């Protein structure tokens, strides 16, 4: 891939990767942290670029999808960190219609705690791919290390092209 598409120092979109393990997991579950945003009440003059700069000060915007008819959005940003901070601080006065909260990037929806932003996810449940995402993402999951009872990460980035997934 580009090197705009590789998480790396020179990259001034590189973020670190964290991974943890949790006991408290049942067995051959995992966790992963959502990295994407729900966006709905998102204005007909609006589009994408809009949305990514909207949310700028508090958030780098990796992708942008958008359903404008419907008038919502999908958002996915660099890292969870970042992701955190736009639900704390973005738009508390209200001064733009678009309402803010956690989205499912990775997984299946019935798993997604939707307050808290996370899912514990079943390994049978993630498909081949997912699998292979998680391990080999440039950003968000486990960078090389391989899925085990109790790993927890943040939402991997998923290929369009390469796999069917349980999202």
């Amino acid at each position: 891939l580009y090197p705009d598409e590789l998480n790396v120092s020179n990259n001034p979109h590189y973020r670190p990767k964290p991974v943890s393990y949790d006991s408290t997991l049942p067995p051959d579950h995992i966790k992963v942290y959502s990295r994407t945003l729900f966006i709905g009440g998102v204005p007909l003059n609006m589009k994408e670029w809009d949305l990514a700069n909207v949310l700028k000060p508090f958030a780098e915007v990796q992708s942008v999808i958008l359903n404008n008819s419907r008038k919502h959005a999908f958002v996915k940003v660099y890292s969870r960190h970042e992701a955190e901070n736009v639900l704390q601080n973005f738009n508390k006065d209200g001064a733009l219609p678009l309402r803010t909260r956690w989205g499912v990037g990775f997984g299946p929806r019935d798993c997604c705690d939707y307050q808290h932003g996370y899912s514990i996810i079943p390994m049978h449940r993630l498909t081949d791919a997912d699998k292979k995402w998680s391990v080999s993402a440039q950003w968000g999951g486990t960078s090389g290390q391989p899925l085990v009872t109790g790993i927890v990460f943040e939402e991997p980035d998923i290929i369009v092209g390469e796999g069917v997934s349980s999202k």
